């Protein structure tokens, strides 16, 4: 793993890791942005993909195919689901697309035919970051995060996600980024910090949270790619 | 290099199986969990392949065909509900895509929209054209319009009303606009056509079953017309 893909869907997800990073290149691909550095020793490839499952969907499969990358860490922000609130930051397990229904030819909420409802996550990836984790004193959480183009702000679309997925986090990008590192055979790390609740309240707690999660999730991402 | 590169693409095994008859002969090559046909027709190298279903996996195998396969143009044959007046059997060619279940209003966008982004994302106006001038051509009937793209298979008349009203869409389906918006991305030429197996309404699954292998038929026999008069 000498080339990483950092990956975030907004601005305000990638600007701390630019901050670190300090000096970088500028790539024009793709109606997009990809900002290249040699960051102690790995080539970094840094990118907001913008908001949704096709513009993620895109920007995954430019960084593996075009950039080469070996690995593939998502960083963001999303709603918090069961136990995981405002403060708490997770990393999936597995992902699933809360929003696809081919119910009416007999399949479960979720699933496309020919894959899964759940896609995996990297292992290896996975039990790193918990071990970091345990060594800055920090509580990560892990679990299913749910993924749709939606921006959920209702406990009646909570409560379906929660009982139709056992999912602990909600968000637009981490299915779609987790689905294309699988078909690609990349190792992939969907981290998230948690902005609101997706509740009523979520539109103004995003606003109050966003960026304080944005950083908390580049901050632990970064640490990450310093003992990957 | 001296052919012109021409993905053609659906999202079934039936969209794409006439497709494959067609040219009878062609390489199999492995990539991206799929499989990617490509065969020399009318002096053109056409790469074919079915996606599965849905916005994701549709991204990801136009973007290889772009990325991975250099592709020219991609020229999309499926089927579709339709909404309006499209009935079962009918042919219809985007003017323009939408993502139906695309829903950030919680921040005053409006349904549809992703930020730094457009509702409506246009197709090609050239190859457009030359269907319409093609089906002209052989008295047949093509439709034009804004096709509506979402993760769902559509079945209720509350959900069709609803697309109509928001969007004007004459048709709905699962993966015409994630294509459309990855080709608007690399700057490709991009056709999108669907024939209607159904309605999009509590008959639809029924009508599905009846009809999506003759909708499938009928966007493939015209798709490769089309390639026959590049
Ligand atoms: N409630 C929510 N829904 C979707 N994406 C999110 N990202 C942060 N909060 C979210
Ligand atoms: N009603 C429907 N909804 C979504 N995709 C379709 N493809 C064919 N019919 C459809
Ligand atoms: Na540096
Ligand atoms: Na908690």
């Amino acid at each position: 793993m000498k080339k990483i893909a950092i990956l975030g869907a907004m601005e305000i997800e990638i600007q701390p890791i630019l901050q670190k990073l300090e000096k970088y290149e500028t790539v024009e691909y793709a109606n997009n942005k990809y900002y290249v550095a040699n960051y102690n020793g790995i080539e970094l490839v840094v990118a907001y993909s913008k908001i949704g499952k096709v513009f993620s969907s895109l920007t995954a499969t430019i960084m593996i195919e075009h950039f080469g990358v070996d690995a593939l860490l998502f960083t963001g922000v999303a709603g918090g689901l069961q136990d995981l609130q405002v403060g708490d930051m997770i990393a999936a397990t597995a992902t699933v697309q809360h929003d696809v229904d081919i119910t009416a030819f007999g399949y479960p909420y979720g699933k496309i035919p020919i894959s899964e409802v759940e896609i995996a996550t990297s292992a290896r990836i996975l039990e790193q970051a918990k071990v970091i984790a345990k060594e800055l004193n920090l509580n990560l959480h892990t679990g299913v995060i749910a993924t749709g183009d939606q921006f959920v702000h209702s406990a009646e679309r909570k409560d379906f996600v929660v009982k139709e997925f056992d999912a602990k986090a909600i968000e637009m990008e981490g299915a779609s980024v987790n689905l294309i590192c699988n078909e690609m055979n990349i190792p992939s790390f969907i981290l998230r910090s948690i902005s609101d609740t997706a509740d009523g309240d979520a539109p103004d707690n995003f606003d109050e949270f966003a960026k304080m999660a944005a950083n908390r999730s580049a901050d632990f991402v970064m640490k990450l790619v310093d003992r990957i």
